[PDB]
Order: structure tokens, then sequence, then C-alpha cells
């Protein structure tokens, strides 16, 4: 942390953060969510990290170069160490990205190496080539070189993501899936794992071996797994919680706005809230059905009347304020709701849905006040605007992700947040073979538009193809865009260092500090 001149610090430097839910795991190769990444950033540090405002900055790599945006050489700082005191080296990285590529890891983020276009990743995911063939090599203990199959100018921006964080081979190999237990884990970020009580708390303690330890100020941070936004606000206002999770409850937000204005942080956020449709299951494999639901959902009601927390009605997957996005707002978004509603009902009648045999299906969401309340209004809206019947189902975060990967669903509440600030961070997740593709959407035309983005060396060219890829996605009604999020959470007046300027919300506890109160 960079403490401002003259701020007086508290004696006690401890932080309690709500984290939305029980993390799927602490293994960087086994995770895919915001809660998983919150804790990962404090424990495992990659090549680059986001600074306090989100800019890609030095992590384990102190400086790097590229040759034609295809061969990237990372110079690793020499004092980078793990919590057992042993050096962090380029060999750590080679082993880790290899472990991520390997199909026997079954990482949900295995496709991240495709997104970066590391050489040979497609045959490695496919089983055609062993993982040791990945285009990565340690030139020496402090020099890691990456070779891509094509120029990727924004490549280094991908490197702040948890999936490309180093994992310590000797803990993984001797303890298997128990490597992340506190007695077995070894970490290289600012913190170390002190305690892990499933559905109770995760307690991190400062890691003295961390290379930038001298600037770390919080000595201990606890991550809570509270999925009730009401309860998180409640324990924040009671004094137990210092920073809530950034999901706000409908029951209390307006009141909070009026009661504690200074503590309500409302900032730009590159996430999109959508109802993810299972594109390979009947009757959702019929574009008419999918378009009816997209059009009959009333964004003005959901976003401005029922949520009203500063979100913006959405008409696409990629957020339009993403760096490099110049999106075409479709015609249906400008229509009246009644015109959307008529159109939606017409397509369903063409799909053969009658009043005697209505369209009835499930709507899966992750346990949450916010999502339950939005789910009930959507159900109602869809019921009165289109005549469809919806059955609401909640699941704990972990089970919920796993249901969506399984394809054991109809429609599911979803949210995708950028991993790096560029449109492919969203668009790559819809590629036919993406490991992130829980929509189970396969469009050859969609795939080709995105494959062409790196065959041109023009920004305008590349934004126009992103724009066309969003239109293809909208043409197929792959999803139901609801709103672009804002980052809204409560932060105690004494928490210094949360600027609200990173649009990915990549917060590190090593950059925070408690002001004396």
């Amino acid at each position: 942390a960079d403490v401002p001149a003259g701020v007086q610090l508290a004696d006690k430097q401890t932080l309690v953060r709500n984290n939305g839910s029980e993390v799927q795991s602490l293994d960087p190769h086994k995770i895919e969510g915001v809660p998983e990444s919150n804790v990962s950033r404090d424990l495992f540090e990659g090549l680059l990290i986001s600074d306090v405002e989100g800019h890609p900055s030095p992590g384990v790599a102190e400086k790097w170069e590229n040759k034609d945006f295809k061969v990237w050489t990372f110079h690793l700082r020499e004092n980078a160490k793990w919590s057992d005191g042993t050096p962090v080296t380029a060999h750590d990285f080679v082993y880790s990205w290899q472990r991520l590529a390997d199909p026997n890891t079954a990482s949900p983020y295995a496709s991240y190496l495709q997104y970066g276009h590391i050489a040979n990743i497609d045959d490695i995911i496919a089983g055609k080539k062993p993982a040791t063939d990945l285009g990565v090599k340690a030139l020496d203990d402090h020099t890691f070189e990456v070779t891509l199959s094509e120029p990727v100018p924004y490549f280094y921006k991908l490197l702040v993501h948890p999936s490309v964080s180093p994992v310590p081979k000797s803990a993984v190999e001797k303890f298997g899936d128990k490597w992340t237990q506190p007695a077995n884990i070894v970490t290289n970020g600012a913190y170390k794992l002190k305690n892990w009580v499933v559905n109770e708390r995760i307690v991190l303690e400062r890691n003295p071996q961390y290379w930038d330890n001298a600037k770390t100020v919080i000595n201990q941070v606890t991550y809570l797994p509270i999925s009730s936004e009401v309860t998180d606000v409640n324990r924040y206002r009671s004094g137990e919680i210092d920073m809530t999770y950034n999901n706000m409850p409908i029951e209390l937000f307006q009141k909070l706005k009026k009661e504690i204005p200074n503590e309500v942080r409302v900032d730009p956020y590159l996430c999109t809230y959508y109802y993810e449709i299972n594109n390979q299951k009947a009757p959702f494999n019929d574009v008419r059905v999918r378009t009816a639901l997209k059009l009959a959902l009333d964004r003005d009601i959901i976003v401005n009347k029922v949520k009203n927390q500063g979100d913006l009605p959405a008409y696409s997957y990629t957020p339009p304020y993403t760096d490099g996005a110049k999106l075409v707002e479709p015609e249906w978004f400008k229509w009246s709701q009644q015109k959307r509603n008529e159109e939606a009902k017409k397509l369903l009648a063409e799909a053969g849905f009658t009043a005697d045999k209505p369209l009835t299906f499930d709507l899966l969401y992750n346990t949450s006040d916010l999502h339950k309340k939005l789910a009930i209004a959507v159900a109602s809206i869809w019921k009165k605007n289109l005549g469809v019947n919806v059955n609401l189902e909640n699941q704990e975060w972990k089970t919920f992700l796993d249901t969506r990967h399984q394809g054991t669903f109809d429609v599911a509440r979803a949210g995708w947040c950028a991993d790096y600030n560029e449109p492919t961070s969203f668009l790559n997740t819809m590629l036919s073979d993406s490991s992130n593709n829980t929509a189970h959407y396969k469009s050859p035309a969609f795939d080709k538009l995105i494959a062409d983005t790196l065959k041109v060396a023009d920004d305008t060219q590349r934004s126009e193809l992103y724009a066309k890829a969003e239109q293809q996605l909208d043409k197929d009604s792959a999803i139901v865009p609801v709103y672009y999020y804002v980052n809204a959470r409560l932060v105690k007046p004494w928490v210094g260092g949360y600027t609200g300027k990173d649009p990915l919300d990549n917060i590190y506890v090593k950059n925070l500090y408690i002001i004396k109160h």
C-alpha cells in the first residue's frame, strides 16, 4: 500500500471482507469465479498484477518485452519468493501453465491459453499433444518466454488472471487435492492461508517472504462467504464487516443511499447480467423461443424500477464501455416494450406454444436475495408479457457453476465480468469449444468473426469484427442481456486504498490500510 502523507494508521491492521459465497477452491487451476479470484489475488501472484487503479503492472515479472506481439519475454524479479522461502522461478510458471493446459487437470479456465493463443494449446486440450509441448519455456530461473501462434498486442493484459498464477508443484504432487489445506499450502502473494472453515471463514495472514512485503500494511484479512446481501449489509452496519461483497440487496439499498452516502461506493464495472439460455436443449435450441424471452423481458422495469442501483439496460454481452468496444445497439432495444412484447408472443406462437400447452421451464439462480428478487420479477414479467411459466430454483454457488457446465438446465441467471479489459475477454467465452461456454452455444459464423480479429492488424478492423460478433450473438439470441453492472458495495470510512477506479475490481488486500478510528 502507498499510505498518503499524514494519514494516521490504526494500531490494529485487520480487514473483514464479505466474499459472496464459499469459494469453489483455492487451487488457481480449479476456479472460475469472482469470489474464487478475490481470495486468489491475495495468495498467488502471476507475472503481472493490476495496480490500485487496475493498470496491468509488474508482478513476479519486473519487466517484459515482445517481439512482434508473438514472443513475449518476462524478466522475473530475483527476490520473488514463496511462503516456504524458496524462490519463485520461470520453472514454476512453465509447470503451472502446463498443468492448466493439461486435460487431466480439467481446468474450467483451460481455454484461457487459447485466448492468449499460446502455441500448441489446441492439440493439448484435445489430447493430440502432451502438455510439455505448450509454447512456454524458462530461458533460465528468472526468464519466462511465451510463444503465441499469432500476434496478440493486448496479450500481457491477460496475465493478471488467477488461471495463469503459479502453483507450487511439490505441494501439488505430494498432497494432491489437499495441497490447498493450510498445513500443506505454499503461496507467493502478499498473504498466506491461515485458516479455512468451509461456510464460516477464510483467514489470510501476511506472508513475510512476499517480495513487496515492506509495503504490505493489512496484517490479516478474513473473507466471509455470506450469500445474503441483506445479512452482509447487516453485519457491515453492525461493525463486524469492513467491506461488503459487491452485490447489493433490494430491501435496503435506497435507504443506504440516504443514510450513509459516503460509504456507498458506486463505480464503473465491466460485467454483464444476463439470463443464460442452454442453447443445446429443446426447446431452447429454437431461436424463436430464445428471441421471445430476450424481447419480452422488460429492462426498464427490472433495471430502473425494481433494482434501481445505477445499472444500465443491456442489449449485448460485451459491455459497451469495454476498452475497444464500439457496438451497434440493435433496433429492438429502441422499441417500446409493447412492440417487443407483441413480437415475442408472435415468435412463440410460430414455435407452436399455445395457451393450452404453454412454454414452461426452469430458472436457475445462485442463492442470493438480489437474484431471488430479480428472478421473481422476471418470472412475473415473462408470465404477464408472454404467457410463459417459470420454475425458480436456487443452488449454492459451487453447485450452480457445476450445473451450468453440465448442461443440466434450461435458463440460468448469469453474470460475466472481464478478465482483462478488451472485448475478447467476453467474446472468447462464446467460442464453440470455450471451456467458459456454459451457454453451450456453437456458431461457426461466430467463431470465424472472432478468428478473423487477429488476422487483421487494425484496431478499427478488430472493433468492427467485435461489433459484428455481438450482432451474430444477438441474431441467434444466445443469451438474454439484462443490464451492465455498476460496482456497488459498502466500504467503511476507515478503509484506505480502495480507489474504485479499476473497472475489473481486481482488489489486492496488500494495497489497503486501516485509518485510525
